[PDB]
Order: C-alpha cells, then structure tokens, then sequence
C-alpha cells in the first residue's frame, strides 16, 4: 500500500531524541563517520571536524577504562565532568553504535525494582481471572514509571485493537471501553515491534535532532536504528500525540509466539525520562504477562473443548435410549442448540426437514437447500452475514442472522443446519472510523483525526461470530458417533415404514383373495346345479361318467383353492372343540395319502390307536397330514416308515414330548434325515424348510406353521425331537380346550 | 539404620552449618538468649559471657544503623572491617533471630539482582507442553549455577517420587527413571519444604555448630529453625549424601494450589557458593514455575479427557460399516487397549469369550466372569489389586496385577473387563547400572540398589490407580457402544426378514398364481368336455346352453385367473409387440365399460382418431381400462365424461406428455378431482391411493402402477398431469419397441 501510512519508510528517517548522543564506528580502526550535531557539549570539539578523525583521543579517556568490559557486556555506568553517564553497544548494518544517555540518580531502587516485580506473579495471581492478572500488571506498570495514564491494548484478528485494563490519575481522561481503528497502526511498526520489545517518547514538542551526514557515502540513506533505542518517530503521530493532548509515551509489545497480541501505553501530560533498569524491569514484567496469559489461554481452550466432547456424547446416549427418532429430538431441543449455542436446528434426512427451535419458515428452509449444492465446500461451510450473501434470506433476518451448515452425508443434499438470532451490538470509537484521517492539498500526508470523542456504531443484522469450538463441535456430529445413531436411526424409520406398506400390501393381497373366493364358490354350486338332476337320464352313460368327473374335477380344484388360503382372509383360521375320533382323522388322512405312501414306499406304523380328545376333526387331520409331509419330504433311507401315536395320562414319553404336560401328546416318527435340533424350532416358523425349495420333490414349508399355529389355538405347543441322522418325532399336545 | 527415623523431629536439633552466625533476642531491651559457638570469631569476645548482656554492645554498631531498616525490609548487605556481612531477621517462635552471613567478594555489580531473572524466564519463550517445561528449567538452573547434576523428582499419589527430567554433565552416571519409596522422605521433611521454598547444603563434610545454652531455660526445647535457612542436618541424610558422593546440595520445591508436587535437586563433587542474587532470581523462578504447572496439569488433564473421548469416534465408525463386534474388535485390537490404557480386553458378549493382548487363560477369565456375579456392584467395578481380594489369581497376578470391568447386560451376566500388569514391568529399570563403587557400605541408606529395591518389594502386584479419564472412557464404551450395536443388530434382522417376507410373499405369489392356473386347466377342460359328453340331442339346447354357458364362466374363471397373474405384480409377463390399433381397443374398452359408464353418467370423447401403433392388444387394452377406472374412480363433478385421444410424432401435445419423446402418447382426460403435482409420481405406485380405500366405491391403486410398468417396459414412461381442482390427464407413450 503506496499510500499515506504504509507508504512511509521508517527506521531509516535519522532523527535523533535530545538528550542522547549518538556514535558510529567500522572496523579494527574503529573510526568516526555518523555522529550526531548535539556532541559539542560532550566532545567540545566541532562534530564536523570529529569526523574520520582517531577515535583514540576523541571520546573521553574515562570510558576507556571500562571500554573492553563494556563492548563484552553492552552497558556501563561511567562518571563524566558533565555528569554521570549510561553507555550502551550495539552492532548495526555492520557498524559498531555506540549511544550515551542521562543516567539515572538514584541507586537506592533497582533492589526494590525486584520487590515490585514479584507483585505479578504474587502469591495470589490469577485466583480471580484473567482480569485481576491485567489490572494488576497495569497498576504495577504505573507504579513503577511515575507516569499518569497506563492502558493495555489487545489487537483483534482484523488488527483493529481495544483496551482491557485500565490504571489512572486523578483528573485525567479514561480511555477504557474504546475500539481503535486499525489504520492508527500501520503494517511497518508492527513488522518493527516484532524485533524491538520497547520504546520510549519523552518530549512530542522537541524538534528531532539531524544526523551529520545526511545520508551514508556507502549506503545513500541514514544508518538503520531498528537496533537503537533513541530512534525519533515519524512527525505524523507526533501530531497525533498532540491532538491527543498527551506529552510524553512509553510503550512495550507483547509477543506471544512471533505475534503482537497486544501493547501496554503509558501517557503523560508533561516532559519525563525513564531510566535503563525501569524499563529492563518493565520488560521482564511483559516477559511474565506473556507467559501468563498464553498459559491460561490455552487452558481455558482446552477446557471448553473437551466440555463439548462431553456435551456431544450425553446426546449420542439419549438418542439411543430412546425409540422415537423426531419426538426424541424435539424434547431435548435445548441440548442440540446449545451443542453450539444456536436457536435454530435443521435436519436433512432426504424427506421433509425437520425443524426445532427459531428456524426459518419452511419456504426458506427446503430454499436454502437448494442452495449451497452450487457452493463448493469440501465438508462444511460457515456465515455470519447470510442476508449479504443471500438477499433472499435478508428479509427476515431477525431469525436467520448467521447459519451453520454440515454435509451429514458424504455426497447428498443431506445436511445439519444451525441458525442463530439477531444481535444487536454498539461500539465505541475515539473519532469516526469512516475518515481515519484528513487528507491535505498534494497529499503527501494524512493529517490524523482532530477529536476522539466517543463515537457509536451500531451494527444491524448481526450474530456472534462463531468460535473455533463451535466447528470442532460440528465436525465431530458430521461423523465420530452421534452422525452413526442418528444415519441408522433414519434408516431405520424410512425402512420400517418400507415394511408397513409391505404387511398392509400383504393385507390387501388377503382382501383380495377374500373377495374373490366367492367366485369359485359361485361356480362349483353353478356346474353342480341344473346338471345331474333333470338331464342326467338324457345324458347316457358316458355323458353321466364325464358329468361326473368334471364334477370331481371342480370339487377338487374348489379344495384345492380353500386350502391354498391358509392366510387371515374373509374369516381367520379357527378350531372346533368337538368329540371327534382322532383314530378316524388319521386314518382318512392315510387313506388320501396311500398313493403318496405307496409312491415313497412309506408304510403307515400304527402301534396303538390315538385316544378321541376334544378337536377338531378337520384340523387333526389337516395337522397329521402336514406333520406326515413334512417327515416323508425329507426321507432318504431306504426303510421309510410313519408310526404314529399318542402319549396319554401318565404314559411315557421323550424328553421332547414332555416339555408340555398336557392331557394328550400326539407323536409321529419317521426314520428321515431330520433337522437340526436348534433348527426344530425355526422349521415351525412360516415357510421355513432345512433344504432347498425345489429339493425333496418340492415343497412350501407351510405346513409345519399351519400345524404350530393349530397347537398355539388348541392351547397347546408343537416340538420336533430331531438330531442329524438320527430320525425324527414331532409331538403336538392337545388341551382341555374352551370350558 | 535408626527406626526413630519419621518420628524424630528436625526442628530441635539445635545445629548450624559451619559458615553462618547466629544470634537471638528477647524483649524490648533485646536480651541475649541463644548465641552460637563462631561469635568468637567475629565479635571478639567468649561466646557464653555475652549472653543476657545489654544488645546495643554486643552487636557492633554498623548493623544497629540499618537495624530498623533491617527489621523493615527483612535482609540487608552491609560491609563490616573484617568484610561484608549479609545480614537477615525473623521471629521464630517470639523470639527474634539475627543472621549472619559472610557475603560474596564479588562487588555486586556483576549479574545484580532481577537482571538474573530475565537470563532464567527468557528461554521458557516455548514450552508447549509439560514436561519439556520442566526439562527446560532444570536444563537453564544447572547452566546458571553450574551444578553437576540436576534433578527433578514427582511426586505420586501416596508420597512415592519418581524421576521426571534430568539434566546432568557429561561423565556421571545418569539417574532418569528412578523409583524411591515415601520412607526415604519422612513426613517432617515434606512440611519444612512446603513451608519454606529453598533449602542449602554447603558442606556434606562440615561438623554442625552447637548452640550455647543447649537448651532454652523456659520452653525445655532447642530454639526452633524451621523459619530460618541454616538449621543442621540429620547425621542420616549426611551418610546418604557421603555414601552417594555429593558435597553440596540445593533444593527448590514446587507447590500447586498450596500442595507439594515435586523438588528441583542439585548435586556437586565440591563444595561451592552461590551469589545472593541467584537464590533471589531462584525464588521468582519457583513462584513462576508453580503459577506455569497449575494450567499446565489442568490444560493437559482436559486435552487426554478430549482425546479419550474422541478415540470413541473410529472405533464406532468401524461399526455401522459392514461387520461384526468381534471383527471390528480383532483388527481395532490395538485401538481398544489405549481407551483405558490396559494390555488386556476381554469380554463376554454371550459366546465364548473373546480375548485380546495380554491376558489369562480362558478358563481363569470364565472363573472370575463367574465370581465378579456374586459381588455386589450396579454398572462399575475396578481394582488396582486383584491377589488381596481374588486369592485364586494372586499367584499369576503378573499379567492380570488390576483390572476393571463393567456389565452388558442389564441382569445377565455379560460383562467386558480390561487388565493391567503390575507397576514394575510397565516402568523402564534406571536403578542399577552396574559398576559398583569400591566402598561396601550397609547399603540400606546407600542409594545404588538400596532404593529401587525397597520400593520394588513394597508396591510388588500392583497396578497404577485407575484414572478418572479411564473410568469415563469405559462408562462411555459401555453406553455408547451398547445402544449403538442393539440397534445394529436389530436393524440386521429387521432387513433380514423384511427381504424374507417381500421375496416369500412374491414366491407364493407365483405359486399360487401356478395353482389358480392348474386348476382352471382342469375346469375349462371340464366345461369343454361336458359339451362331447351328451355328443347328440338328446341333452336338449337349452340344457346344452346351460353347460355352455358354464364354459363360459369357467373361461371366465381363467380370464379371472389371468387378472391376477397381471395383478399383484407389476406385469408378471413377458413384453410383446404387435400392429394392433388402438381405436379398436379404445372401442372396445368403451363397449366393455358401457355399462359402467350409463351407471356412473359417463360420456365418451374422441377428439381424435387413434392411430395404429406397434403395442400389444392385450396390454394396451389393459393400460387403457385402467386409466379410464382411475379418471372415473375420482370423478365427482356433474359433467363427468372422459376424453381419449392421441398425439403423434410432431404434434401438438402438454408438457407432461412430452417428458418422453414417444411416437405416440395416448392421453385419458377426465374432470374429476384428480391428484396433487406432488402426488402424480406417489399414484404410481402400487396399492397408492390419494383418497380412502373404500371411498369412490373401494379401491386398489394399482392400475395406475400396473400403466407404468407396461409404459416402463414398452421403452417409455407414463405421466400424470393433474392439479387440485383442475381434472386430470394420463398420458402413456409407445415406444419404437425391439429392434
Ligand atoms: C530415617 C529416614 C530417612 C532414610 C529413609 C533416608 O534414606 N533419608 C531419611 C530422612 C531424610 N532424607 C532427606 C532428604 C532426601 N532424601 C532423599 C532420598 C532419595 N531418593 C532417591 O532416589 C535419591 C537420589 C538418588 C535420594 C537422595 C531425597 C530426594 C531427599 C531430598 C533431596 C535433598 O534435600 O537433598 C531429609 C531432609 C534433609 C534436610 O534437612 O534437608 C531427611 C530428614
Ligand atoms: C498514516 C498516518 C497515521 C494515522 C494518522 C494513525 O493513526 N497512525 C499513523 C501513522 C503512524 N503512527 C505510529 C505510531 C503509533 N501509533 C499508535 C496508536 C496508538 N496510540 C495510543 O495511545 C493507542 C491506544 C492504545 C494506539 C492504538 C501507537 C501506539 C504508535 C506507536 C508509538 C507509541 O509507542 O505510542 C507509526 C510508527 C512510528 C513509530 O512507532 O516508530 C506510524 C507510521
């Protein structure tokens, strides 16, 4: 920036404070070549002259006495006619510079110095906040300059600082609570501060004192002073100062690691000088600030940090505990907003957004959706000015001040939205921060602000920034556990509600088949009536045969089709508790299966007669014929047989047989494969079969759950003693049934 | 080797080292009371004929000009014509001590006070963590002192230390690592070095100076010396340090919050001096170094809590991802130990139990899952010893020294427990490097192999105590991990039979559909054959009719049969094309629907002539009759009539016919209420309904799907166009077909 600030060079103006004197000298010879104008009073000789002239009889013969302890160490104390003298070395753009200064009179302090100093670390520090840690470097600060006003500046990340702590006088003005433009510092004196901890100002109103010669014969500008302590500033803030109405300035630089976070000023309303210990305490005073306050920063970031990762997990916790995906998100609403202090949560789950808290109305939400697709982010994106970026969203910004936004899936338009409510803040500025300064005609300068009256900024539509903790906290619920719950509990949610539609399909399918089993009905009472009846005379012997046959044909596809419903349909399956002789449903059943028995060389096994109980007929016999289609199914050896029999009161019977003690336990067993025993109880489930579908000559599996479901509604269970290559014998117990 | 060892106290021992004076007064006249035995030396006259002798003679006059100044500040330096003298004051226990030290020849203006402290703070500009905080301050002391070696000493929970850093010269043996058991420290030690920060050994080798009188006369006690800083030493301590080799000692404690936490120790081969001011700048140095670890433990405590907090988010992120527990737990082995920082995890999670890293045979863990049962504890148990409580693995305590487990299952006895060996394999040895000196003391007081021995026999099977942050972490496992995995493992079997039930509902659907195809080629084929049954006139026309009619309806039957085969499913039939035109099928559609349109007041439109198109009859007439049942089933104004046409290639055509870029699209319009833009695409789907099943005379919803299956399958697609109150318009495009 060529510009009124930035543009001016420093460290090579060449102008020199009053009160010191300044000396050069280059190589072995260590001769004369940059000395200041004001040496007469010292050296006595014209400074013109003095110029490359022997160095050996030029500064007085006292200093030499200690000049080689002096360029060892770099600071001395030596007595003067004029007066006594502190001394200081220092090796700059290869030449040797040596400064003289108005020492200090008083040798009764630098022992208290210490006593002051240890007030910071104290005994108590940092018990309060960090607070009391900034106050109390202040007052020390003041108490240890004899200055008036003293302040401590912290930059912020845009370079434009306020003030913290605060130490006065009676009768000054207070600079406490005021932000300063960034623009009062320009890029060269932070780049300087870096460098040099410190610098001192005594008189604003004395003239600089020129450099003799003017610029370098080797160089062609004045000699760098970054490394000197009696550097003049620049006249700019030098009027600055004086507008301020301040007299006198000290200031040092807190460094933290290679970064200014901030500076501590001292005011003072008439002309004054600081001594060389003061300001090496005042030093080493910033030094244990510094320490201080990177300590307790880090640990109050850490903190918050793993506050939030205790905070995340509870969530993750209550989330699974429960079984109610929205309504438990909704009652514990407060928790998400404040797992980054937001008012608003959005949720992105492919289907309607789910809304908790301030949101924005539904229009805007599934709009906002729509965007930030085209906006590329690798993984989350972040604002606080959304109405600037997205006038559409500007017009109720109350409750769509800043947003938050994370991709929940790896590549969708699934995304977690935070938004946060409209704040309203008001500044403070000494002087207007739109005209950091008055240009003047040619404008080789910038003249600064001429007042620095309290000046209030009220910012509108504005939320607070968001904090470095807040997109750790977002990052960790894209995924690391609450992402994992919250993903499985949707798709669980939107593949139960698939399964719903499944069963209510199943059902319709069933009310289907209902209504259409009156169709068949219909036409078997149709082909049985007006046939066989009046033209079965006319109809001849082979027409009578055919009638006849179809009529079997019908009847058996009629049954063949009510039994194929062995679902809920019209009416749910049912028992009929009745004195019906299970010997004579058992042997009808053999009797339809013989050609089935004779087909799988199958020989009915009847050791005793069942014993008549209280069922159904049909169902007894349905429940033999399944049981004996199961067994004769899955029969591979050669001697392939079906005995079947029952197990009365008090009649012995298998481990199997005898987990329920009912009144009757119906036993059929066949030397078969068989199943696994853990697999006797899933052959029971609904079309559940050992083998493969089309193995065994085919087979549904149905059976064995029609025959379980029959025991359930006869009071009853029905198990399957089986081991692998060992038989098979499935016992069903029949109840009292209904009394 | 004394057992009077913690008990004998150090106050009273009524010893000072050989270089120090001291003196002691009572009263307002400020009597002599206690004197030392090296008065002699300085003052000139017998030690014992001074006492109770007026103070203003005794002392010489030079301290009693700065002695208020000396009882103001507490220490001052003041040269005296035998040298300078430093000179210090305290009350001890009502009477008040003077102190007497030669000072340094050195004439204080090399390396003054507080210039010392910059030296020490200035490379402390870093230190990130812990450790190399402490690493770094001894490395700077042991270079600011010039000590031989230098030490740091933690200490534990119970008062064991154990060596942090160490910062030695080059040719020692290094001590890193060390181990030493409380005893070696007793209890009044610890309160004199939290009282006071510094303690001073000039001389191992020097005989302390008694005090004259032995004993005061009132109190019956030695003059205490724990405020002062030249009490003697115990002749124990003396025997270690001779034993160990070291001359001189320096110590500094550590405090936080007001607790001991560890000790700095210097060590030297000689004796040496240490100017004033470095003990000063060494006081600051302590005080800082306590204000620097407080934030430091708390900022380090909270960063281990958040990483332990996070190692939870792979470890769940390897769950929900394809596998199972026991998988993700053998390849993340290694990441489970260090969520408690064990070297052995097992668990029971209802099979046999799995095992990782290091830990006892499978039958002990089943012994001790079955002996935790009894004891009664709800979610948390944990011991650093198991042989004091668990007698059966006391003897193989070396791999299972602690443990700590927690419960699955609410009332089963499911549990997962980690182990951790004893606290002497996890610790590197230090103790004994070998190269035994040549003196053989007892050896019970000589630190080589005396320590380290001592505390190896007394924390034997043992575990470091289970930390908080450990504790958390496996409460967080236990809960997260657990809500996480029953939801898994439901939503698995969920998916499971969700698959099982759509594929077994679609398998009985084709064998059902096989079976209502059976039996009709039974029943056709009976009707078919009752007509060649009477084969004559003799069964009379009419009754002829009537069998005929049977025919009929079985052909209807089948016809029935076939609605189902193209009902349930999308199509269930394979694709065909064929030149059928479709204003014979829209004519016959309209016959077919005569009478559902007079009944309903249904009007028939053709604006056009449908052309002819490649497209099959049957499914062509089966898309229309199911367009014109869903324009009619929603049709409730009073003009209800439905409009077909047919827009060619080219020809003018609605927006949502022109989604598919068809030869032909035939459009069914009606003005019934119709369907919402939204769920045009939702009618589509099968057993989808807008309205009540039972309202508009019941309904289906599926020959909507069934259109766009056959649209789909025809190379095309099929669109609705409809909005609330405003009619609707089907359109089905045909495609070119197969190539
Ligand atoms: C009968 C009690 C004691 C036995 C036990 C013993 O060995 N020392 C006993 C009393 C005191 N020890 C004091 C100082 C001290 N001792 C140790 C022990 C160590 N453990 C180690 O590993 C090492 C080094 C290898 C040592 C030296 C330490 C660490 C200390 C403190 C260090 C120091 O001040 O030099 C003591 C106080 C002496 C005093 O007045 O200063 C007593 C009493
Ligand atoms: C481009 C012109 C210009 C505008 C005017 C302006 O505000 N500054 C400026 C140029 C320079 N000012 C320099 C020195 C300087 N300014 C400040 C500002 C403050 N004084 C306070 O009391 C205070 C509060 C707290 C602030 C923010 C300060 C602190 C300095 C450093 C000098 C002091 O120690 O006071 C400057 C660099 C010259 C130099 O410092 O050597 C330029 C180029």
């Amino acid at each position: 920036e060529l510009s009124q600030c930035d543009r001016e060079p420093i460290h090579l103006l060449g102008g020199i404070q009053a009160y010191g004197v300044l000396l050069a000298f280059r190589g072995p010879d260590r001769r004369l070549e940059v000395v200041s104008a004001n040496t007469q009073a010292l050296l006595g000789r014209p400074p013109e002259a003095l110029l490359g002239k022997t160095a050996a009889q030029v500064l007085p013969a006292e200093l030499w006495a200690q000049w080689e302890l002096l360029s060892a160490r770099g600071a001395l104390r030596v007595a003067l006619p004029s007066g006594p003298y502190r001394a200081l070395l220092h090796e700059s753009d290869g030449l040797t510079v040596l400064e003289l200064e108005p020492a200090e009179l008083q040798p009764d302090m630098e022992e208290t110095a210490l006593e002051l100093v240890r007030r910071l670390v104290s005994p108590l520090a940092g018990a309060k906040g960090t607070r009391e840690l900034l106050q109390t470097a202040a007052n020390t600060v003041r108490a240890l300059t004899g200055f008036d006003r003293v302040m401590v500046y912290r930059f912020d990340a845009d370079w434009h600082g306020e003030v913290l702590a605060e130490s006065k006088r009676e009768g000054m003005d207070g600079f406490l609570g005021m932000h300063f433009p960034a623009t009062d510092i320009p890029v060269q004196a932070r780049a300087l501060y870096t460098r040099n901890p410190l610098r001192l100002i005594a008189n604003a109103r004395a003239r600089p004192v020129p450099l003799v010669p003017s610029v370098v014969p080797e160089l062609g500008r004045p000699l760098d002073l970054s490394g000197s302590a009696l550097r003049s500033v620049s006249p700019i803030h030098l009027e600055y100062l004086r507008n301020m109405g301040v007299e006198a300035s000290f200031s040092l630089s807190l460094l933290k690691d290679g970064a200014l976070w901030g500076l501590i000023a001292c005011h003072h309303l008439a002309p004054l000088h600081l001594s060389y210990e003061r300001r090496r305490a005042c030093e080493v005073l910033t030094q244990l600030l510094a320490l201080q306050l990177s300590s307790e920063e880090r640990a109050a970031e850490a903190a918050e940090d793993s506050h939030r990762a205790a905070l995340l997990g509870p969530l993750a916790t209550s989330l699974g505990a429960g079984g109610t995906l929205e309504e438990a998100l909704a009652k514990d609403g407060a928790r998400v907003l404040e797992l980054t202090g937001a008012t608003g949560a959005a949720l992105l789950l492919g289907g309607e957004p789910l809304l908790v808290g301030r949101t924005p109305s539904m229009d805007e939400v599934e709009a906002l959706a729509a965007w930030l697709a085209p906006q590329p982010f690798q993984t989350s994106f972040h604002t606080e000015r959304l109405g600037s970026l997205y006038p559409p969203l500007a017009a109720r910004a109350d409750v769509a001040a800043g947003l938050l936004a994370v991709r929940l899936a790896p590549a969708s338009s699934r995304l977690a939205l935070w938004f946060r409510p409209e704040a309203v803040r008001t500044i403070s500025w000494a002087g207007n921060p739109r005209k950091p300064a008055e240009p003047e005609p040619g404008h080789a300068r910038l003249h600064p602000r001429g007042s620095f009256q309290a000046w209030e900024e009220t910012v509108r539509e504005t939320s607070p920034a968001w904090k470095r903790a807040d997109l750790a906290a977002a990052e960790g619920f894209r995924s690391a556990l609450i992402g994992v719950v919250l993903r499985q509990a949707a798709e669980l949610e939107r593949l139960s509600e698939a399964l719903s539609r499944s069963n209510a399909e199943l059902d319709a399918f069933g009310h289907t088949v209902a209504h259409d089993l009156k169709e068949p009905l219909r036409g078997i009472q149709q082909y049985a009536g007006f046939v066989m009846e009046d033209y079965h005379g006319a109809l001849g012997p082979e027409g009578r045969g055919h009638m006849e046959s179809l009529m079997w044909l019908a009847q058996r596809s009629g049954d063949m089709l009510d039994g194929l419903f062995e679902y809920s349909r019209a009416g749910r399956v049912d028992l009929a508790w009745g004195e019906v002789n299970m010997q004579e449903v058992v042997d009808e059943v053999l009797a339809t299966l013989s050609t089935r028995f004779q087909a799988e060389k199958l020989t009915v096994r009847m050791p005793r007669r069942l014993p008549t109980v209280r069922c159904d007929g049909i169902r007894i016999a349905q429940v033999w014929a399944n049981l004996l289609v199961n067994a004769a199914k899955y029969q591979e050896g050669p001697e392939r047989w079906v005995e079947a029999g029952f197990h009365g009161p008090g009649e012995p019977r298998p481990g199997a047989a005898g987990r329920y003690a009912s009144a009757y336990v119906f036993y059929v067993k066949d030397p078969g494969i068989g199943i696994a025993p853990p697999f006797h109880e899933a052959i029971f489930e609904m079309f559940r079969r050992l083998h493969s579908a089309k193995a065994y000559g085919g087979g549904t599996g149905v059976g064995l759950a029609i025959a379980r479901r029959l025991v359930q509604l006869h009071g009853g269970a029905l198990w399957v003693d089986s081991a692998p290559k060992q038989g098979a014998t499935f016992y069903f117990t029949l109840g009292r049934g209904p009394g």
